[PDB]
C-alpha cells in the first residue's frame, strides 16, 4: 500500500512552529478534500517506552548534549523569565538561535518529525507499505550538534540509519531548492548511503555547500565513502523541462549502478516559481510537466521501497498544491489505479486560502549542465570501481 504519516497530536505538533505555521494542516486537509485519504494507509508516529528509549533513538545521530540543550530550550521557553546569559551562551554553542530560535514546543515539534519518519522507515522495512509519505518531515540541514535552517533534528538521517541497519544500500535524492548538507555530511564516510542533491548555489546563498570548493574541485565523500556524495548545482531561473533533463539521466544512472534497497526522497517545495525565494521556476503542472512530478514518477518506476518527505516551502497553499499532486501520483504509480483530480480546489476548511482563483495549478505562466553530466558520470564510475560494483558503462553513458 501507500502509507502516509498523520495523527491528531502529530498535526497539532507539526503546526506549532513560528516559521511553518499551519502549513502541514493545509497539506493534509487538501489531500483529504481531494478524497485521497481512503486510498492511503495511515502510519502512526513512533512513540517510545521511556525517556531513555527516546534518547537512544535520537542520539543514534545527535549528541546527548545537543538533545539536552534542545529539551532545555523548550523548558525555558515555557517560563516567563528571560534566559540567563549562561543559558544564552549554551544555546549559541548549538546554534539554537537566530534562524533556529526557541519557542514553547520546539522540542516536541522537532521530535515529532523524527517520530513520523522513523515510523515511515519501519513500515517500509516490514513491507507493510511499498511507499510512505511524511509531509511533516524532511529537515535536511540539522547536524549532529547544531541546528541549521529551521531544522532542529535530522529526521532524514535517523530514518536512513534505520533503513541501512535493517547488503543494504540507500539512495538519497534531495529535490529541495537548498543543498542537503546535513544528510550529505552524516553519510560522508559511508559508501552504503549514496546522497544526491540538486539545488541552487551561488555566492552568499544558504547553506553555501554542494558546489565547487588550481581549478577548485568538487568534494564527494571521504574514506570508504569517497565518490559517494553527488551534487548538481543549478543557476537561478531554471524551468520544469531543463531541470527535468538535468536530473533525469543522473537519477537513472544512480539507480542502475547502485541498485538501492531503499530510496529516500526529500521533496522540499521551494523550487516552485511562486515560492517567495523566487529562484527556480518549477511548477506542479500535470498535463510543461512539473519537474517534481517527473522526478517522483521516474523514481517510483524503479519499484524500490521509497520514503517521500517534505522540506522547504514557504508558499503554504502552493506547497499543499504540489504535495497533493505528488500524493495522487504516488497512489497512481504504486497501485496502478487512476486518480482523477479536479482542476478546481474542492470546498473544505481552508478553501479561502486558495483565492482568488481557487485552482490546483499554481498561478504561473511559463554547456554548464553538459559539463556537470560528464563530471557526475566519471564520479559514478569511480564510485562503482571503488566499491566493486558491476554495470555496463555504455548503457549508462547512453542515458546522457
Ligand atoms: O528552506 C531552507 N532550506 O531547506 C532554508 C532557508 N533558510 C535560510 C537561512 C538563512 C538565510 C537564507 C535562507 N534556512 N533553511
Ligand atoms: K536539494
Ligand atoms: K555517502
Ligand atoms: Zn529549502
Amino acid at each position: 500500500s501507500v502509507g502516509i504519516v498523520y495523527g491528531d497530536q502529530y498535526r497539532q505538533l507539526c503546526c506549532s512552529s513560528p516559521k511553518f505555521g499551519d502549513r502541514y494542516a493545509l497539506v493534509m486537509d487538501l489531500i483529504n478534500a481531494y478524497k485521497l485519504i481512503p486510498e492511503l494507509s495511515r502510519v502512526p508516529p513512533l512513540q517510545w517506552d521511556s525517556p531513555s528509549r527516546m534518547y537512544e533513538a535520537v542520539t543514534a545521530f545527535h549528541s546527548t548534549e545537543y538533545v539536552d540543550a534542545l529539551k532545555k530550550l523548550q523548558m525555558l521557553h515555557c517560563e516567563e523569565k528571560e534566559l540567563t546569559a549562561d543559558d544564552e551562551l549554551l544555546m549559541d554553542s548549538f546554534s539554537l538561535n537566530y534562524d533556529c530560535p526557541g519557542f514553547p514546543s520546539v522540542f516536541d515539534y522537532s521530535l515529532a518529525a523524527v517520530q513520523g519518519s522513523l515510523a515511515a522507515a519501519s513500515a517500509l522495512i516490514c513491507r507493510h507499505c511499498e511507499v510512505v509519505i511524511n509531509w511533516g518531515g524532511g529537515w535536511h540541514h540539522a547536524k549532529r550538534s547544531e541546528a541549521s535552517g529551521f531544522c532542529y533534528l535530522n529526521d532524514i538521517v535517523l530514518a536512513i540509519h534505520r533503513l541501512v541497519s535493517s547488503q543494504t544500500r540507500v539512495l538519497y535524492v534531495d529535490l529541495d531548492l537548498h543543498h542537503g548538507d546535513g544528510v550529505e555530511e552524516a553519510f560522508w564516510y559511508s559508501p552504503r548511503v549514496v546522497t544526491f542533491s540538486v539545488h541552487h548555489a551561488s555566492p552568499g546563498f544558504f547553506p553555501g555547500t554542494g558546489t565547487w570548493n588550481k581549478l577548485p574541485i568538487f568534494l564527494n565523500g571521504a574514506g570508504r565513502g569517497r565518490f559517494s556524495a553527488f551534487n548538481l548545482p543549478l543557476e537561478e531561473g531554471i524551468n520544469d523541462l531543463d531541470w527535468s533533463n538535468a536530473i533525469g539521466p543522473i537519477l537513472d544512472s544512480l539507480n542502475i549502478v547502485i541498485q538501492p534497497s531503499y530510496v529516500v526522497v526529500q521533496c522540499g517545495a521551494d523550487c516552485l516559481a511562486t515560492d517567495p525565494h523566487r529562484i527556480f521556476r518549477l511548477t506542479n503542472f500535470y498535463p510543461s510537466l512539473s519537474g517534481y512530478l517527473y522526478a517522483i514518477k521516474k523514481i517510483l518506476s524503479w519499484k524500490v521501497p521509497t520514503l517521500i518527505l517534505g522540506g522547504g516551502g514557504y508558499n503554504f497553499p502552493d506547497t499543499a498544491r504540489l504535495w497533493t499532486r505528488v500524493t495522487a501520483l504516488t497512489i497512481e504509480e504504486v497501485k496502478g489505479k487512476k486518480m482523477t483530480i479536479s482542476p478546481e480546489i474542492p470546498e473544505h476548511s481552508y478553501f479561502s486560502r486558495y483565492g482568488p482563483d481557487f485552482e490546483l495549478d499554481i498561478d504561473y505562466f511559463p554547456d554548464s549542465i553538459q559539463k556537470h553530466h560528464r563530471r557526475i558520470l566519471e564520479q559514478l564510475r569511480n564510485y562503482a570501481d571503488l566499491n566493486k560494483l558491476i554495470y555496463d558503462y555504455d548503457q549508462v553513458y547512453q542515458l546522457y
